[PDB]
Parts: C-alpha cells; structure tokens; sequence
C-alpha cells in the first residue's frame, strides 16, 4: 500500500481552511500539516494539488509541499494535501501575539516580497516554471518559520499563465479572495480578467495592506501600534464587496500611514513600499521583484 497517509498520525486539530481541515500529524517521526477534504470537494483538492506541483515552484518563502494521497478509514475515503508544518503558523497569528524589532519586521517584508517574486516569475527552459498569481494574498495565508522569515501558503485559488499564448491555466471567476484584501479593480470590476498582469499586479495591492498590518508591530523604543486587520477604521467585521467598495473605490482611501513611520528609515522605506503598492492604477504599483530588491538593499544596510 501507499506511505504517505498510511503512515501518517494526526495529533491536533489546527481550523479550517475555505475547504478541507487542517491538522498537525506526524509523519516518519516529523512534525507535518495536514489539509483533509470529503470526496465532494475533490476538485478543491485536485486544484491545489496541481498549483504545488507546478514544475520549478520550491522556494524557501513558499510553503513546502509534501504529497497528495487518499485514505480509506473503512467508511469514507479522505483527500489528504501534506506539507512542512510550521509551529508559529500564519503571520495574521504571528502578528497577534509578538511586536517585532525594525530587523524583525525587515525579515518578515522581504521574505514575503521574495516569495512573491518567486510565484509571480516566468522561468523558460525544458524545466520551466509558469508565472503564477495567488488571487488570496493575505496575512491569514502567510506563515512563519522558526528562523523569522515567511512562506506564502493557501495556493488553492492561483492562476498559472502560459506565456506563449497569453493564456490562463482556468477560466477565472471574478471576485474569488477575500473581500477586505480585493484591489480597487477587483472591487470595482474594472479588472481585465484576460490579461495575465492584472492579477500579479491585484496580488501587489494585497501584499501592500499586509506590510501595514507588520509595519503597526515594529517596536521602536517601546512605542508601536496595536494589531489590525487593514481597513478596521472603516468597514464592519467581514466586509461585503459593496461595503469595500464605497471606502476603496469611491471614498478612495487606503490605511492610514503614523507620523511615527518618518522616524526611522526602515519604517520610511516601508511607508513608501505601501504607497506604491496602493495606487489605484495597477500599472502604476512596484513589482514584487521591484521590493525584493529593495528591502534586500535595506536588510544589507541594517546588518540582518
Ligand atoms: C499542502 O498542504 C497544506 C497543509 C496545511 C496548510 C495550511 C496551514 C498550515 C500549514 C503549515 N503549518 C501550519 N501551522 C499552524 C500552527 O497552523 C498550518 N494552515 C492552514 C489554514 C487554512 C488552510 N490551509 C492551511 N496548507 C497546505
């Protein structure tokens, strides 16, 4: 028989996802997660399966993939997606719990920027790598390593491009994320959905609120802010597009930058980074590679 699932012994009982359950278990001694989906959300798991075994997509800021296998406890079959397990989980937690130093929080930005990159870029060759958008960016589907860095997870809703064609791996539904995160073109579905761009550049507005959220928990002499989802100042507990809408679209307002972020250059640097990730012309916002290169400039600078 199989010696993935067979093998493997679940100990906890984690959440949720959109679909399918998540759990630490223990596979050959290690720690390993576990996403578990019934037999009616197969293509769900299929979906997923197939975005983490993309050629070329391993990355240390990308949740490592393990396997994709059924079991069978007697009474109903299991869909079962693997994967490296990571004690602090998502950076939404992570976030929750702990203020972060001005190296800390520099870690954190860059790993997920790197990781973004990472997705978003085409690599040609017999082993190439398609172009990947997530279509989900957010602190929730962000988790963090022991080490202090991040890896992008929740992969279930990506979109791949074939760059040759121009075409997209699916026929993408609109409004598919999760509604406090959508970029204005998204809200306002003004999104050109058959252009392959427009998602990686929908991705970058997302990865800008999730720099807010890490840039509120830099402590600086003892003085930070407390922790909030983008948007809090604004909109209800989960939000209806409509109610984004009205604040990112026709009111046009963004999270508000602290006078305190001026300060300090890291915290500058940052502030910058969120504004240009904010514009409500997509075409106009920095690439991941863009902000890659730049916190890799700034970690340098700061000795991390
Ligand atoms: C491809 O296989 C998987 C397995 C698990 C997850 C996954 C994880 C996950 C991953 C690693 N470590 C943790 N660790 C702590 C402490 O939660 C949690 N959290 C989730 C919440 C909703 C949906 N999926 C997940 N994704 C993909």
């Amino acid at each position: 028989g199989g010696t993935i699932a067979r093998t493997i012994v679940l100990q906890e009982s984690i959440g949720k996802g959109r679909f399918g359950e998540v759990w630490r278990g223990k596979w050959r001694g290690e720690e390993v997660a576990v996403k578990i989906f019934s037999s009616r959300e197969e293509r769900s798991w299929f979906r997923e399966a197939e975005i983490y075994q993309t050629v070329m997509l391993r990355h240390e800021n990308i949740l490592g993939f393990i396997a994709a296998d059924n079991k069978d406890n007697g009474t109903w079959t299991q869909l079962w997606l693997v994967s490296d397990y990571h004690e602090h989980g998502s950076l939404f937690d992570y976030l929750n719990r702990y203020t972060v130093t001005v190296e800390g929080m520099i870690k954190l930005a860059l790993s997920t920027a790197s990781g973004l990159a990472h997705l978003h870029m085409e690599i040609v060759g017999t082993q190439g790598k398609p172009a990947i958008a997530h279509r989900d960016l957010k602190s929730k589907n962000i988790l963090v390593k022991k080490n202090g860095t991040c890896c992008i997870a929740d992969l279930g809703l990506a979109v791949r491009h074939d760059s040759a064609t121009d075409t997209i791996d699916i026929a993408p539904n609109h409004r598919v994320g999760t509604k406090r995160y959508m970029a204005p073109e998204v809200l306002d579905d003004s999104i050109n959905m058959k252009h392959f761009e427009s998602f990686k550049r929908a991705d970058i507005y997302a990865m800008g609120l999730v720099f807010w959220e890490i840039a509120r928990r830099c402590s600086i002499g003892g003085i930070h802010e407390d922790y909030q989802l983008p948007y809090y100042d604004l909109v209800p507990s989960d939000p209806s597009v409509e109610e984004m809408r009205k604040v990112v679209c026709e009111q046009k307002l963004r999270p508000n930058i602290p006078n305190r972020w001026q300060s300090c250059e890291a915290l500058r640097v940052m502030a910058k980074i969120m504004r240009e990730c904010w514009y409500a012309n997509g075409a106009a916002r920095l690439t991941a590679l863009r902000i890659k290169k730049t916190l890799s400039q700034l970690s340098q600078q700061e000795g991390i």
